């Protein structure tokens, strides 16, 4: 059996068959990422470093076959696409850094007194090691950055782990290239192609299989919250239960200010941009907006909704994220106590939208809570203040909370930011949340349903620790301790010696 | 409460003076629910305010040693002597805490330096921190009273990283969790923070346990006990609507392998061995439950040596009628399996005899039950046909919280082959010496793959133990008056940052 990838302008299949993969080659890739795995991890880590720089080259010289494939398989632009497919190799080259730092090793040293009383101290060291294979799933809109060689799969090599990737059925002729790259890099590197395996298919009892295979140690995802809440009971249910990392979705709470409405006129125009950005597409698009009931609000409102009448046709990713789209604004719009502007569209292209209710009403409406993937966001205005950090402190879990405000409201924002600090992963002050820096500090994720895993980050330096856990060795003679724990540090390695800073 | 319950005293069987409550989902509720009320302002303690906390508390626990001790010694049959060590080893681990909190390290604060003019797009100035989940829930250990139940190591790290703890007292010993309790209330009153920091719920009920895994405002979860009702609350954490992170230690049999030279070089190693496994009557989670070793002559007289010993073992009193039966229970079903010897001591039920069984590499791929942990002072040898035998077993070995290794260098090239297998399947590898002690310090890892833990990446004891119970938060283009003090450009808090990939 096969299946092809559907033409996102035009609804049509587009050329090229993919197979459909079955137990029995989850099986086999499973077995054989297994077989590899001990001497993946045990790689010097200037070798598995190179491995990461080589697929960001191998990448960055198929760029032009990645780009036109994507395009009509997302209908994402070329110039979006460009753009991160050089996000994605210098994602991968970040954790080259980092593997080839030796940083993730963690080392931590107990200095040993044997000639404490009652009981002797003895010599006790740790380090992180890589858990095994790794299943990933790769999102449908980040086709690159965050799918087949994306962030998942980069932090995973990285930490040692072979991976295997459930191709979205989204983009299955980018996810080939893109895995066609990798096996030119292990090739170069002469490393086991078992290293990295792509499995395609439109059937869902691949994925599952894959979750619930014995030799899959972790699972990295990025999608629904329906899918994503399935696979992760599927790998908690195991005899054996795995981390399951799933950003699963969130609404991005946006709080402004009526001072930040006075400093910035063209604030309005701001949002839009934002939520319209990607057509909106964007897991971090902001979703709801709070705002107090004054003048201000009620022109920024106005000037939104120009915009948004303004705005032209959305093509989604598939027509059938367009039609879910389609459905959940036609029929939210119709919900008690809530306003809608739509822009001017036919399908299969979608409409913008754009909604106005109280906080009244958004109080009575749980489930408007929920994310509708898609170019439309609401705009809830409150009473006053209290009203609106009343509000947070009810707040579903978020990838990010942002917040625009001046000086003279910094009294209020610090009641604001504690609540916000405890509903998500990244709080945002007089910016957007779209924007994701691939660096050492980010925290892309948060509290349930922005992640599975709120402990953890899927994108930065930090995404390297999903896939490790440590081993103590204690009493271990030198010649038999892994090079990062040696007395004398031949890797010259940050280490923590008896609570010492590393 | 409608009912109450009394504890047994461990050498008699019948009940020990003074009743206890018992807790339902009512208590759960209130319990849970005051404790997110001052979750947030538990967190935003100042380092030094939350250290001192922690002493205070071991302080208070000191002070009331004797009372614990007497109690404690009823309640579980544990001597005295080891219930005065682990009081030692409870306040000292809390204090450990309170220095990591002081250091304000668990912050594990990140900076990426902005750069405006960077083109296309500029990078925004980002900054990370750990902060606390929540309230967390708290099990504790039967067969560690003190260091791992009610102010043990969950409950230590757990405060330490600012979270409220909700402890459901081990039905096995009320009173001493309850001596605990006091002592915490007196260090709440003494440092003037909220009561609703710290709760004690008891309750033989399971039902108590049940509801508080899975209350909204419980984030996180600490467990040490039985891989079956471990694994039962484990799954009824991830089953909540919002699910939380468990963090239980099940069981583990230990696997030990020795070489011949290692026999030859230490004479007393059947001695040692003894000793290790009959350690707490092996009421110890690390206790080496199976050794591997080579059918050579060394192996039939350390098997000799080990076998006269159990025989004149002093019978054992364990921790519950429970553990005692399961005990007596499994040990006879195992030895009337066929190809597999044992040899008990001599004992006169209540009191359970050591038990050390023998069989051969073959019969122990033919009886993977055997595998099965058996909680008390009880051992296994497989008698195994090469080292390549040997290496094939690890390959096959099952999660466990240690794995030791005893050899001289002459094996080293064998030991070199074996330690990625074991590295794979223990949270701490011991060469040379026993898998019982468990160091509290800063390197140590107790816990591993399932079972020895339900989340590998991590351990319950040691400096490390505090990360269970924090997750990170980015800060981006905050105005230095908004951000916390640990990430403040000035770093008035002193910590050790990371910056842009730096050495912290
Ligand atoms: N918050 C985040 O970080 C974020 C960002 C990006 C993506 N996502 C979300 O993803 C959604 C876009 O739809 P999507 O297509 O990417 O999501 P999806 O339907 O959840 O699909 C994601 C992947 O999981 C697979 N899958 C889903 N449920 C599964 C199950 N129960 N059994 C087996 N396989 C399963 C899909 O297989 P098929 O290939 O068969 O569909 C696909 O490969 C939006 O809501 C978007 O926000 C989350
Ligand atoms: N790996 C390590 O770090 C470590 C260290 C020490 C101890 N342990 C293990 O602890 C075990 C000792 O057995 P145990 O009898 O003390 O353990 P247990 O039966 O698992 O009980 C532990 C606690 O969990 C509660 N509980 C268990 N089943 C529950 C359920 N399904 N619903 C609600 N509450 C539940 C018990 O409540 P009741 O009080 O009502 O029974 C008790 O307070 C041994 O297997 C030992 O290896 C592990």
């Amino acid at each position: 059996n096969v299946f092809y990838a559907t033409n996102a302008f035009t609804g049509e299949a587009l050329p090229l068959a993919f197979p459909v993969h079955t137990e029995v080659e989850v099986n086999q890739a499973a077995t054989a990422a297994a077989k590899v795995a001990r001497d993946f991890r045990r790689l010097n880590n200037s070798k598995r470093a190179s491995l990461l720089r080589t697929i960001a080259s191998e990448l960055e010289a198929r760029s032009d076959d990645i780009i036109a494939r994507a395009h009509l398989e997302t209908a994402l632009p070329e110039v979006r696409l460009t753009g991160e497919i050089a996000r994605t190799a210098n994602q991968l080259r970040l954790f080259a850094d980092v593997v080839n730092s030796g940083s993730y090793h963690q080392a931590i040293l107990d200095t040993p007194n044997p000639t404490r009383a009652p009981l002797p101290k003895p010599d006790i060291r740790r380090q992180q090691i890589a858990l095994g294979p790794v299943a990933v799933f790769g999102a449908s809109n980040f086709p690159l950055a965050f799918s087949a060689a994306g962030g998942d799969t980069a932090s995973a090599l990285a930490a040692g782990c072979p991976v295997i990737v459930k191709g979205h059925t989204a983009h299955p002729g980018t996810s080939q290239i893109v895995a066609e790259c990798i096996e030119q890099a292990l090739k170069q590197e002469q490393l086991p192609q078992a290293i990295f395996t792509l499995l395609q298919g439109n059937q869902r009892a691949l994925g599952q299989a894959l979750v619930s295979h014995p030799e899959i140690k972790a699972v990295g995802f990025t999608g629904s919250v329906g899918g994503g809440r399935a696979l992760f009971n599927l790998a908690h249910e195991r005899p054996e239960p795995i981390p399951f990392y799933g950003e699963l979705g969130a609404i991005n709470p946006t709080f402004i200010f009526p001072s930040a409405m006075r400093a910035k006129a063209d604030l309005a125009d701001q949002f839009v941009a934002s939520m319209t950005m990607g057509c909106g597409q964007f897991c971090t698009k902001p979703g709801v907006v709070f705002a107090l009931n004054t003048p201000e609000t009620q022109a920024f409102i106005e000037t939104a909704q120009s915009l948004i009448r303004q705005q032209s046709p959305s093509t989604l990713l598939t027509p059938g994220i367009r039609d879910s789209y389609q459905s959940q604004v036609v029929s939210r719009g119709s919900d008690d106590g809530i306003d809608v502007t739509f822009s001017q569209a036919e399908s299969p292209c979608v409409a913008s939208a754009l909604f106005v209710t109280s906080s009244e009403n958004w109080r009575k409406h749980p489930a408007w809570e929920e994310e509708i993937f898609g170019p439309q966001s609401l705009i809830v205005v409150c009473e006053n203040v209290a009203d609106m950090l009343s509000l947070s402190e009810m707040l579903a879990g978020s990838l990010t909370a942002t917040i625009h405000a001046t000086e003279e409201d910094y009294p209020q924002v610090s009641q604001l930011i504690p609540r916000l600090e405890e509903i998500a992963g990244r709080l945002v002050f007089n910016g957007w949340p779209t924007g994701v820096e691939v660096g050492y500090a980010m925290v892309h994720g948060g509290p349930y349903p922005a992640s599975t895993h709120s402990a953890s980050t899927s994108v930065g330096a930090e995404a390297i620790h999903r896939w490790l856990r440590p081993v103590a060795y204690q009493a271990l003679p030198e010649s038999l301790l892994p090079d990062s724990l040696k007395a004398e540090n031949p890797l010259e390695i940050a280490r923590a010696v008896d609570g010492k800073a590393a």
